[PDB]
């Protein structure tokens, strides 16, 4: 038994990362069959990043402008193309390590692994969600643009998420890998609000489903609720509304623990009222919200990857 | 910026997991150069772990009674002994993905990533802290014995732990590579103290610094302390006691933010004595004990590895 926020088995992506270099810019590639797939602000200094034309300084880039390096193996770039806010380089070269693999586009409050990269080398790796207003909050330096994040489905990469920007306000901004920004945000080094955040409602249901499996049971009340009356205190807390499909997806987790959904939402709304009183859950003092009901079944059932 | 618990990227462990098979139980193992190397209690049924004589119970296995699976190949097991709670199987097929390594007894306190496996297959990876009475708080259910916990250096893996128990507490037990437990434990199942816990000083200390430099400074206060007053406060709260030793590793974030440690005791100080009046530091509401001095300075200056 036991709890942890667990990330992906990462070697499969480690294989994928190369480093791209463009006049004096070097950030993060993810090579997948002959094209590598990178932020597009690869082709700008500092100060282009204030106001910049991407067309205008795209067209003034050739193939041999881009420099691009895996370990030591220098790739053969044949072809350029931006989609949306990524470049596509094509190389003369299929990546042999190349895994099975997909682009998918997340959801608000769905979870994923990051491979956090400089230069093209792998540094560590740790789980997320992606917030109600389409940041996360990362680890990411100088440098760590085109570091990417994914899931794993046994022998299959779903690749989510590919790094582009520090907001002001110290949280990350970044793109689907069809170069499409996950909320408002865009390629610029200008103010940008995030929208207001809420708390991810049905990942603290599952969460304290995963605490009664390991034995935390301090916090179970004697009280039930309704899901109108609930979302009222939802609303107060700054909490994602509760639906049924949310409900739906808890079904599993009610079923296996023996407490109905709209009692675990009692308990959750005495919490929201009452506070933790100084006490823990799974070693946490506060909510956590960056566990998936999926993520909670498949820790507690030891789903493994290859 | 941002602070994560980030664990070492995986997939130079990942090609060192096998799974191992000795009549009705399975765990995992790690293969290195021609060697196998698994928890010895693989020979025990459930009964068995009640009381075992290891050596008697090995007695009456053979090398063909140990079936080795990597991926999809079956090993050849040519060879079979036991070094203190490990067995190490020598089979004719030396590991084409072994990386440089080396075997590591850590001290209580450092840190170190476990990779979670079943029957041979990754599931996870997670950074934790062997705790100052030797056990470690993970995740690991049925069949993760022989899962393994690992620093990585550029290129060489040191690896320092290998799961094996339990204990009816529900915290974990393992050896370092040489089959030497860690603390007081025996894989036996049977009631086992683990000594009074207490919080790692020198790690909270280093994730105070994290916060500052990452801009979270709310806790910095008007008071300094020494070394002797600061040590009364963490016995009563049953923290580790702050050595010279812990104070000189610390230098170097100390001297980045420019607040001296013995000014950064006394700020925890009035944290132990007044709590966190319901705030949070690098979003967690309890003070963080499993991030070391060089996880800290690692994790800042963006190390990586090949």
């Amino acid at each position: 038994s036991g709890f942890r926020k667990m990330a992906f088995p990462s070697g499969k992506v480690e294989g994928c990362m190369v480093q791209v270099t463009c006049g004096t810019t070097t950030l993060n590639g993810l090579w997948l069959d002959d094209v590598v797939y990178c932020p597009r602000h690869v082709i700008c200094t500092s100060e282009d990043m204030l106001n910049p034309n991407y067309e205008d300084l795209l067209i003034r880039k050739s193939n041999h402008n881009f420099l691009v390096q895996a370990g030591n193996v220098q790739l053969r770039v044949i072809g350029h193309s931006m989609q949306n806010c990524v470049l596509k380089l094509k190389v003369d070269t299929a990546n042999p390590k190349t895994p099975k693999y997909k682009f998918v586009r997340i959801q608000p409050g769905q979870t994923f692994s990051v491979l956090a990269c400089y230069n093209g080398s792998p540094s560590g790796v740790y789980q997320c969600a992606m917030r109600p207003n389409f940041t996360i909050k990362g680890s990411f330096l100088n440098g760590s643009c085109g570091s990417v994040g994914f899931n794993i489905d046994y022998d299959c990469v779903s690749f989510c998420y590919m790094h582009h920007m520090e907001l002001p306000t110290g949280v990350h901004a970044g793109t689907d890998l069809e170069g499409n920004f996950y909320g408002p945000f865009v390629d610029r080094q200008t103010a940008q609000a995030a929208g207001t955040d809420t708390t991810i409602t049905v990942n603290v249901l599952a969460w304290l489903y995963a605490a009664v499996i390991n034995g935390d049971r301090w916090f179970l009340n004697r009280f039930t609720t309704t899901l109108n009356d609930f979302n009222l205190v939802a609303m107060k807390y700054n909490y994602e509304p509760l639906t049924q499909d949310h409900v739906d997806i808890l079904g599993p987790l009610s079923a296996q623990t023996g407490i109905a959904v709209l009692d675990m939402c009692a308990s959750l709304k005495e919490l929201l009222q009452n506070g933790m009183n100084g006490r823990t859950i799974l070693g946490s003092a506060l909510l956590e919200d960056e566990f998936t009901p999926f993520d909670v079944v498949r820790q507690c059932s030891g789903v493994t990857f290859q």
